[PDB]
């Protein structure tokens, strides 16, 4: 599987003179992929979500507050793949569960998949409305603030 310091997660918000942009600087995955058997594939992740920064100590601190991520509440956040659907040209839909502040739901996310030597990269977006995991609640639940859709992007290489 894969390595943190050559790999990112970040999730890019909006309002609306942005992106604003932040990272998570501490997270694991494994990933376990043949693109001659995709379907038989399989990938998780694990957040720590108080590692998000956004380059500014106060929105760190509140971004991991009770309205926002709640990081001591629910330290991680979690996708488990379920199922991966070839979708042509090295692109693959994989689907699995996405657990944020302790909700789950389905997701399904398209990811590029690249080979180069002994190193296999996995980049993909998933969008994901953040009201459906109440991250950002109460004062923060207007909209006209900080926009429901966030994108999620991430950049993996594994060995
Ligand atoms: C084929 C194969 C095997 C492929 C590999 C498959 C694979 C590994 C796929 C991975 C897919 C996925 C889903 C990866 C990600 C996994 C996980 C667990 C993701 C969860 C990450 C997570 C916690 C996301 C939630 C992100 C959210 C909602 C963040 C909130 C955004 C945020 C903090 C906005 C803050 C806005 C900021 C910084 C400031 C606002 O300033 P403000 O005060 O309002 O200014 P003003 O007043 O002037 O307006």
């Amino acid at each position: 599987d894969v390595d943190l310091a050559k790999s990112k997660v970040s999730a890019v918000s909006k309002q609306m003179n942005v992106p604003t942009e932040g990272a998570f600087k501490k997270f694991s995955a494994q990933v376990k992929f043949d693109p001659a058997k995709a379907a038989q594939g399989s990938a998780q992740m694990t957040i720590d979500v108080a590692s998000f920064d956004l380059g500014d100590k106060m929105y760190n601190d509140q971004v991991a507050g009770k309205d926002w991520f709640d990081a001591k509440t629910y330290p991680q956040a979690t996708f488990v793949s379920s199922a991966i659907a070839p979708a042509g040209g090295n692109k693959y839909n994989v689907t699995g569960k996405l657990t944020i502040k302790g909700k789950a739901e389905t997701v399904t996310v398209p990811v590029t998949v690249a080979q180069n030597g002994a190193t296999q990269t996995f980049d993909g977006v998933l969008p994901i409305k953040r009201s459906a995991f109440n991250v950002g609640t109460g004062e923060w639940k207007d909209t006209s603030i900080v926009a429901d859709e966030v994108q999620i992007k991430f950049h993996l290489v594994a060995t």
